[PDB]
């Protein structure tokens, strides 16, 4: 099942490794997702057999589509604000069906807009992404993404910040260092505290710690992947796979760990194509992409497509309560302080909401 977007995700990271040296990196693969699907739901024939292909090949599927935008984003803890909308140029008839398959299924939006007024377009769709977002994503696209040309733009963005199982008391964050993987240290919060995650040490191809703090519900978490001091993440990081992933939570272990998490926000905003391209979704892009599922205009193709992805952390969670020799006990340390590899999962379903990196925590 999202056994798929398992692999979507790791793809998409591998691919941004290689094209985003040195940056923070995140991404929601669930987001993705449904924004693939409404394309999928406007293509046909040789298009729509490159969307289903490169994505999850068995349909089925928009059910599926249909959970994830609900079933998880419709509770206390936990805050998933998804903006998924596609902007169509004025001439372009968007056919009467397609318009009830996308809120049928993904309750998304299609807009109209004149992309020839390149300004008022590009200020027009930042406001309706705050406007969904709860005003937490900004700044998504400008003028100059626009021009008369364009005929419509697929826009895709994401907030999550969840409430921690075991919250981390205030009174224990600290100021840290953190260390670089150039080697230069800015100072960050430090959130701590003593109780039970997932733990667990695996080594490559040297040890590297994965630590997967729960989030309330029990639904979901959050996986970090963490290396020792000296080494950089770009070390581990051509080891993430679909396989190793899995691995990695049929493994970790429940189990009284010492964690030092900082209090962070990362926010990545790719240009969504050259990633799609990358996963053999090509047609959509070109003059003779084939969409007339979602209009009768010839001629209409994709011209823009934009994600953006934001998290927060910090200490806000829930209260939890908590033997070698009866004499001693040893306790593991996890001091995340240095770069990190990090997915938000569903534990249960396995559906992966956020992959990313976090190269510079840094806030301001």
């Amino acid at each position: 099942p999202e056994e798929a977007i398992a692999d979507l995700s790791v793809n998409m990271y591998n691919r941004l490794r290689a094209t985003g040296e040195d940056e923070n990196i995140l991404f929601s693969p669930l987001s993705i997702a449904l924004a693939m699907g409404m394309m999928e739901l406007g293509a046909q024939g040789s298009t729509q057999k490159e969307i289903r292909h490169s994505m999850g090949y068995d349909g089925e599927e928009f059910s599926f589509l249909k959970e994830f935008s609900n079933m998880v984003t419709a509770e206390s803890q936990y805050v998933m604000k998804i903006a998924n909308s596609l902007f169509v140029q004025n001439g372009f008839h968007v056919n009467e069906e397609f318009l009830q398959m996308m809120k049928k299924y993904f309750n998304a939006a299609v807009n109209h807009v004149d992309f020839s007024q390149n300004v008022a377009v590009a200020n027009y769709i930042n406001k309706w992404v705050e406007n969904n977002t709860n005003n937490l994503v900004k700044d998504l696209v400008s003028p100059r993404d626009f021009d008369a040309a364009t005929y419509l733009a697929l826009i895709n963005a994401v907030y999550f910040k969840g409430n921690w199982k075991s919250q981390f008391r205030p009174e224990n964050t600290r100021t840290f260092s953190f260390t670089k993987d150039d080697e230069s240290e800015v100072q960050i919060p430090m959130m701590y505290q003593q109780g039970e995650f997932y733990y667990g040490e695996f080594s490559d191809g040297g040890i590297y710690q994965v630590l997967e703090i729960p989030y309330e519900g029990d639904e979901i978490s959050m996986m970090l992947v963490l290396s020792r001091q000296e080494v950089p993440l770009a070390t581990l990081e051509p080891l993430v796979k679909a396989q190793l992933v899995e691995e990695w939570a049929n493994s970790v272990k429940k189990q009284k760990v010492e964690v030092y998490l900082p209090r962070f926000t990362v926010e990545q905003e790719i240009d969504l194509k050259d990633v799609l391209k990358a996963l053999g979704i090509t047609e959509i892009f070109i003059k003779d992409a084939n969409l007339t599922g979602l209009s009768d205009n010839k001629e209409i193709f994709l011209s823009k497509a934009i994600h953006k992805s934001f998290l927060e952390v910090n200490e806000e969670g829930s209260e939890a309560a908590a033997a070698i020799s009866r004499m001693a006990v040893l306790y593991p340390q996890v001091i995340v302080d240095h770069p990190f590899f990090f997915l938000i999962r569903n534990r249960r379903t396995g559906t992966i909401l956020f992959m990313g990196r976090v190269m510079h925590p840094e806030t301001m």
